């Protein structure tokens, strides 16, 4: 989707997993729009519904919840982890992150810049080219939010 739309949906739930897990709120919202491609990859449900599955975190043998079968094409069958809400979906992905001992310093990072480090000195993705793509989410991200809060007080002075 739009990325404004994007950052619109998932600032709070991102907020959210931050306060409950450490990582900061900004390189979880970094990397769910990398990731998702600013929500234009979508995992629904077989009725279609959102699985608020931004990450496409796979369904495997230590999940609980439902699930959803998508098939792509050779035919290839994948199971995702189904979500009741984005606050869960990322609320799960820190938790993911957290139950890894290799990422604890991304959890007690103060800054997403800090967490970016700590991401990229644990190992999280091989191809040196994921951290610059991070550190530039980060800095439009920033950008993007400074913007919203201008929207917002520029309109409350409509009064
Ligand atoms: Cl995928």
């Amino acid at each position: 989707m739009d990325s404004k739309d994007f950052l619109a949906r998932l600032s709070l739930p991102a907020r959210l997993a931050s306060e409950q897990s450490g990582v900061p709120h900004h390189l979880i919202l970094a990397q769910a729009a990398l990731e998702s491609g600013w929500g234009q990859r979508q995992i629904l449900r077989e009725n279609g519904e959102p699985s608020y599955n931004v990450f496409g975190v796979k369904a495997t043998a230590s999940w609980k919840g439902p699930v959803t079968e998508i098939t792509t094409t050779k035919k290839v069958k994948a199971k995702f982890r189904v979500y009741s809400s984005y606050l869960e979906a990322l609320s799960d992905y820190v938790a993911l992150l957290t139950r890894n001992p290799r990422y604890a310093a991304v959890t007690t990072a103060a800054t997403a810049e800090q967490g970016a480090v700590a991401l990229q000195n644990a190992g999280y993705a091989t191809d040196p080219n994921y951290a610059r793509k991070l550190t530039s989410m980060i800095q439009q991200l920033k950008a993007m939010s400074e913007k919203v809060s201008k929207t917002y007080s520029a309109n409350l002075d409509n009064l």
